[PDB]
């Protein structure tokens, strides 16, 4: 067929009951996830391939990085919290990509700072349990599915995106091929 197991995609042999419908795991450390989310803009062209009704959802991971890596998904769970993604996410892969300004906790916080994020709601909300539960998920979601790399896409818990089955010549084309499937196993 043109989609086919184990080319595109690979189907989980342990299925995740549960598992949100679209569900994108990346690192701030991650250097294709750069590439991802700066230059391909993989998140958004899938967005806009979703039916009506699919939310998506993208949680850091801690496997990389060692101990700047665990408080970088702490501070994904804020972004999350108080909905900020949208403008942290470029100043945090920067910060540990491109100008590697980001070593400490400490210069995580001046990003969301920086951001127009008061210190004081950025400081309650690190240290709340809703933030707590919030790792809790990020973490859960990953051990699901025996995460051991990323970029990674998963549908539904029981598809998982194989993007190394595809040309990457042209940037444009693999962004679209990589949206058009996951839209196709978003119908299956």
């Amino acid at each position: 067929a043109q989609y086919e197991d184990g080319k595109q995609y690979t189907t989980l042999e342990k299925p995740v009951a549960g598992a949100p419908q679209v569900l994108e795991f990346f690192s701030f450390f991650c250097p294709h996830c750069y590439q991802f989310e700066e230059v391909l803009h993989i998140s958004d062209n899938v967005k806009k391939k979703l039916p009506e009704g699919v939310k998506m959802t993208k949680y850091h991971v801690n496997f990389m990085g060692g101990d700047l890596g665990k408080d970088l998904t702490q501070a994904w769970a804020v972004a999350m919290a108080l909905g900020v993604e949208d403008k942290v996410t470029v100043p945090l892969f920067e910060g540990v990509q491109k100008t590697q300004t980001i070593r400490s906790a400490s210069d995580i916080r001046d990003v969301f700072i920086n951001a127009g994020i008061k210190g004081e709601e950025y400081d309650a909300a690190w240290n709340s349990f809703v933030v707590k539960s919030l790792v809790a998920q990020q973490e859960k979601a990953a051990a699901d599915v025996q995460l051991r790399g990323v970029p990674a896409m998963f549908v539904n818990g029981k598809y998982q995106l194989n993007p190394q089955g595809m040309d990457t010549s042209n940037m444009d084309v693999f962004v679209q091929q990589y949206a058009d499937t996951v839209k196709y196993l978003s119908e299956k």
